[PDB]
């Protein structure tokens, strides 16, 4: 190979800490994997109160920490998955992912699966760009 | 960085228009990711009759207009997920799959969710590269 | 485009071979996308027996041996998807995968499906990138 390719493990306090042998975000070259985010408190290391919405609202939070570390917004969110405890909340969801997610719009899959980490309702993974990016049409 | 990598969103009106916050694929350098395909028909926005069988040639159908439309084809797919409402029905969906993946087989992960969008039976989500590509051994 | 790149089947008699139309894993470029690996034995074509630990144990091994034909090991991936035909094993199986995934940990999303192929107990899919790779902080 000509090249040496950089890999940087992702982490930020920001974030909640690892709860398994995973790392918040890997960077190899320009292209970011996001581990999957659920709505826990970067603090406390529980899930906030309140049910899909506020931990969708917070699994975002997260991630915009995650992608922050690593030079990033959420502008250079190519794909994201949607995991949902129950796919009647994929309208709710969307709502607050549009708070997020305001351009540029990711590729994205999503559904529901039959449970996720700490009795999530919601997990998002996603794979990022490292900038510069020069959008065209 | 030495490079401002070009990020395209792919569409095309040939696959339906998205049901939510999200692009049909996302280009960036020469990676396309493909937003999670299901049996929708292009025109009538709704899944089309007949159970998994239809809806998997659909989907398929409608992964490979966006792949047209980034100038791919089913050889630049090199990594799918197979999301079934019944793994009873993987055998089906496989000589399916087979129609429209005839050589350079990707990789693939393929399981049984809980519950899809609109009550789909299958949806398939991909990664393509865009050629030139040269296969060796 | 200034380059063709070169994608390669990653095939090893030494993991199984495929129970579908899918490769054991791609590469094209660097970047190798490996199929969901479940525990079943190379030999046989059948799960090992005893359960999701056993069967994590095989899977992983079954990884290792596609990533080696791609001059890779462990510490070559980047992302890992973990899926479990239940939860409750999480902590079983992350004790297990801790004995692969040494340094460098993969991000990682995992959860709960429905059912996957073969009544299996867990299939692991993941991202690797060939090196030289430069791990910098």
């Amino acid at each position: 190979q000509g090249s040496s390719l950089i890999r940087r493990v992702i982490s930020t306090a920001k974030a909640p800490g690892a709860i398994g042998p995973y790392s918040q975000a890997v960077l190899v070259d320009r292209t970011i994997y996001i581990s999957g985010q659920i709505g826990m408190d970067p603090s406390s290391g529980q899930l906030v109160s309140g049910g899909v919405a506020e931990e969708a609202k917070q699994a975002l939070k997260n991630m915009g920490e995650i992608l922050k570390a690593a030079g990033c917004d959420f502008t250079n969110v190519v794909k994201t998955t949607v995991l949902l405890a129950d796919i009647n909340d994929f309208n709710t969801v969307n709502e607050i992912y549009k708070q997020y997610f305001k351009s540029n719009f990711p590729a994205r899959a999503a559904y529901q699966v039959a449970a996720l980490p700490k009795g999530s309702r919601i997990e998002i993974e996603a794979v990022a760009i490292q900038g510069p990016l020069t959008t065209a049409s």
